DNA sequence: GCCTTGCCGGGTAA
DNA sequence: CGCGCCGGAACTTAC
DNA sequence: GTTCCGGCGCG
DNA sequence: CCGGCAAGGC
C-alpha cells in the first residue's frame, strides 16, 4: 500500500528520466537494469536513492543501488532481474492505478519531465499514449489539460495543464 | 490591455 | 554452457 | 536516456 | 525542458 505509492513515484522518474533495460552481452551474458538519471547529485543521493532502498529492502532484492557519475548526469542503477520485472510488470498495469498511484506517478513524471519554472504547467514526451492516460487522470482529479504535438523536430508531445487549475494541480499532485 | 495557451528554436539534461 | 550482478562510459537526442 | 565493454559469479 | 513570442478570447 505504501510501497505501491513509492513504487508509482519511482516508476514516474524511470519512464521519464530513465529506463528498464534487458541487455544481452558478449556472450551469452545478460543484465537487467532499473535506471534513473538526473543532473542533481543531491536529488539522486538524498531523495531518490533512499526511496529505491526502501523498495529494495521491502522486496528482498539483494542487489545494490549503484550510482555512476557521468559527465552530463548522475545515473542511479539497480542491476536486478527481480526489480526489473517488478517495474515492468507494474508498467504493464498502469491503466489500473488507483488514486494514490496515479498521483504518485504524475508527481514522478513531473519531477522528471515537467516545466519546473512552474510559470507554466507542462509535461513533455514522445509517448502520446502515456500522456493521454495522465490526461484522463488529471481530468478525473479536476485538472483541465490539453495535449498536442509540440516539437516537430523530434515528435515530442506536450501535455499542458490549464493555469486555471494551477492551484488544484500544485497542491493535489505536487504536494 | 491583459491572460492563457499554441508556436518554435537552442542546447543541456537527459 | 548459458546466464545474472558489478562498474564504467562512449554515444545520441528527447526533452 | 541507451548500449556498448570487460569484469566476476552461479549450477 | 526553457523561454520569447503572438493569436486570440475577455
Ligand atoms: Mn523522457
Ligand atoms: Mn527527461
Ligand atoms: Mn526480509
Ligand atoms: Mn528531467
Amino acid at each position: 500500500e505504501n510501497v505501491s505509492g513509492i513504487s508509482a513515484y519511482l516508476l514516474g522518474l524511470i519512464i521519464g528520466d530513465g529506463g528498464l533495460y534487458k541487455l544481452k552481452y558478449k556472450g551469452n551474458r545478460s543484465e537487467y537494469r532499473v535506471v534513473i538519471t538526473q543532473k542533481s547529485e543531491n536529488l539522486i543521493k538524498q531523495h531518490i536513492a533512499p526511496l529505491m532502498q526502501f523498495l529494495i529492502d521491502e522486496l528482498n532484492v539483494k542487489s545494490k543501488i549503484q550510482i555512476v557519475k557521468g559527465d552530463t548526469r548522475y545515473e542511479l542503477r539497480v542491476s536486478s532481474k527481480k526489480l526489473y520485472y517488478y517495474f515492468a510488470n507494474m508498467l504493464e498495469r498502469i491503466r489500473l492505478f488507483n488514486m494514490r498511484e496515479q498521483i504518485a506517478f504524475i508527481k514522478g513524471l513531473y519531477v522528471a519531465e515537467g516545466d519546473k519554472t512552474l510559470k507554466r504547467l507542462r509535461i513533455w514526451n514522445k509517448n502520446k499514449a502515456l500522456l493521454e492516460i495522465v490526461s484522463r487522470w488529471l481530468n478525473n482529479l479536476g485538472v483541465r489539460n490539453t495535449i498536442h504535438l509540440d516539437d516537430h523536430r523530434h515528435g515530442v508531445y506536450v501535455l499542458n495543464i490549464s493555469l486555471r487549475d494551477r492551484i488544484k494541480f500544485v497542491h493535489t499532485i505536487l504536494s
